[PDB]
């Protein structure tokens, strides 16, 4: 009953298989009632069952590079509501193929429009659900490590998590006086780069990668009560790979 | 029910204003049966009557620095239990009156016994505790942002805190093959110069107040029990964000 | 003076007027032996960058807006024509917008930010794409940052989210570069006098009780500009007097 | 040369051979001007590698002795009445539990490790702090180890996690009297082991390890006027390596 009567929004969710759906499990399992948006109407086919299945609703379409699309959703939950007790950001987009280039032949595009989708859509965000946590909130974001060293094939998006991180601390700041906690878990890999997924199995403490079910479990805490001093955090979530200087010898 | 069937020793209740306290509290009514220690008999008649209160039960003298007490410990558990699931290590040491001067005027003595109490006595148990514990056990200790950052009166305690944090994350390596969890709660101040450090989280902190002993209670609830079982060598905050700040804010 | 970029030569972005740290790493540069290129934005800028540029024995090598593309082609055209070869490369380069720094970070626009992340991250990439091809003996580029990019720091808002993408940029360019040996740092500066809340607060607090001069922050620039850091990549230096180490008040 | 140090006075204690951080430090130094002191706990060894820098020998210092300490500072200010800088190229640590896991270590280890590679770098300070009423320059050597696990580095990892934590205290305590104190994390050199070296050869950004002449112009910078402003610093001299998240 961790979240006992807690009403929550939750962006991002596609398929059965992503983070975002072991968060939305987690938390419907723990009492939350939960909202989705989706991105067209091809997604929008595959999140009706799912919200189903955890009792949730489907709350609109939202494209968070489009101003009037998250003013619709928010307008939806206000009505519907009220109130907002937590938001889960689990948005991200970069450029498939310039992902395997080297960092320094990203295209302006490529970047700008990762910034806007990855980073800046969290501000977004939470502006317009700042007015319906009045009461106190959590919102929860979604990182990496590559955001803190270089890892191999993530280029612009580490770039841009660090900016993301960055700015989940700065919006802790400005919110922290509201008491509306701001957020990130730094997910492991997960399987779902095989290289990637291969090298945090055999070099993580806990000799494995982690799954959706277990970043679920992370998003509870720090959605809930049990994390409410916490605020500004980026919680690794990820069998301690993190923590590692080089491969055992 | 998160520590349901739960077994585990909590090292550093001295009262009922402490960390420990407020972790003993949680866990116990989250399941957890819980075996704790004391040094000296002023203190046993003080944690005797805790102790009850939880439904659980005092197993001995430790004193952190005499390798035999730590066996007799561990022995008396053995004997009791079998088995143990979890570990809290809230013992840190240094001279009181030395922590008001210059870093620089610390004297061997006071370095030495720093250290050996704050930061060897770590890994003394976690030897010990290796072979009674769990697949999947999880190991928790407290620090202090001044292990990060240079905070005034905190000296050598500082250098002893950035020496435990760095063991956890070597503890975590050395454990984790065996799915034993090592993680620190960086705390913030509780209200139990002193004052002007309270004060100082008071206005400074984003969430504006500083933490409680049952806060940090429900943080490490969630890092001793299951819904924590991918975060392993982590520093966690639970000090109302105050970390994240660059300037008075 | 110490010689230690004697023969070498070097393209600085954002020399603007003569109290920034792109001056003090002109003038500390140019003597130390090297040959300055200097760009600009605009005739107002030209005018006021001429002198400056002859003061150092420099030359002045064009209009760059770094938001164009072939803009900056056409500056590395003519580093290319006069020179062929490039030592070392100075990003000093940064924009947001003034009054968006005063307010909460949660209430910055969407063009803001954008034009931040533009201006004063992606053009560190963009002068190193270009860059690169003139560096193939090894080289040293330099950028700019301030401890908002670690902590939150009042007043700093986009411009602390873009300097911590600016960081982290560095270090995927150093792992890029790093087989050709071109190294690529930043200097973390702190607050200089030449907004006075940070100064003071600097001044008060900083482990050295002072805030830095563009001089200060010169000297250090060529010590990462020259022979003498061979060895140093996807590094944040902090020249600040040690304010970033603090955790209280004093 | 290029007289960064010219008419500046320092003492480094570590030289022990001439393969050394301290050596390549000492080479740099005394080429950009200064002129040292050097301690011994090895005195043979010293001596020649202290007259080709035109130094001198400064006497016999245990670390853990706390007379000893206060004879070599003594010494130096009979002979100088002031000091510039201070280079702390000491550590120990059992080389057999290194191999070992960090868990299995010795409280007896933990203790002298603590001790030799921690504490010393306060007590000298302590007694250097009154020769340096000028100002002046402290320099200590750490390892990536104090931020990261690494392989068979163990206590000596807790150890300099611990150091790096004091050069900022310290930094804050001696700030005031305009004494600086960093740290250089240097990366492995070519002087188990080889496998750490080649892990860094074939991984670090530039592709190559570094070199106690590459370090000891990082320490020169250090040491002089160039770095005034810098100071509770830990500067990476590892080729990069310190930013890698992943086998490259």
């Amino acid at each position: 009953g961790l979240l006992y009567g807690k009403r929550g929004l939750i962006l991002g969710l596609a398929n059965n298989r992503s983070i975002a759906w072991g968060i939305a499990k987690t938390a419907s399992s723990a009492g939350a009632e939960l909202a989705f948006t989706y991105q067209g109407e091809a997604m929008k086919k595959r999140v009706e069952p799912l919200a189903e299945e955890v009792k949730g609703f489907v709350c609109g379409h939202c494209d968070v590079s489009d101003s009037a699309s998250i003013d619709a959703v928010f307008n939806t939950i206000e009505k519907k509501w009220g109130k907002l007790d937590f938001l889960v950001h689990a948005i991200g987009f970069s450029d498939k193929e310039e992902l395997s280039g080297r960092y320094v032949d990203i295209s302006e595009s490529n970047f700008m429009m990762t910034m806007n989708i990855s980073v800046y859509s969290l501000t977004a965000l939470t502006k317009r659900a700042e007015k319906l946590m009045s009461d106190g909130g959590s919102i929860l974001t979604l990182t990496y490590y590559g955001a803190e060293k270089v890892v191999p094939n993530y280029n612009v998006m580490g770039v841009a998590k660090a900016a993301l991180e960055a700015s989940v601390k700065y919006l802790a700041v400005d919110l922290g006086p509201k008491h509306i906690r701001v957020n990130a878990i730094s997910a492991g890999p997960i399987k779902t780069f095989r290289y990637i997924l291969k090298w945090n199995e055999y070099n993580a403490p806990l000799r494995r990668t982690v799954t959706i079910e277990e970043v679920g479990d992370s998003a509870l805490y720090l959605l809930s009560d049990l994390s409410r001093s916490v605020t500004g955090e980026v919680h690794h979530v990820d069998s301690g790979y993190n923590i590692i200087g080089m491969k055992a010898v």
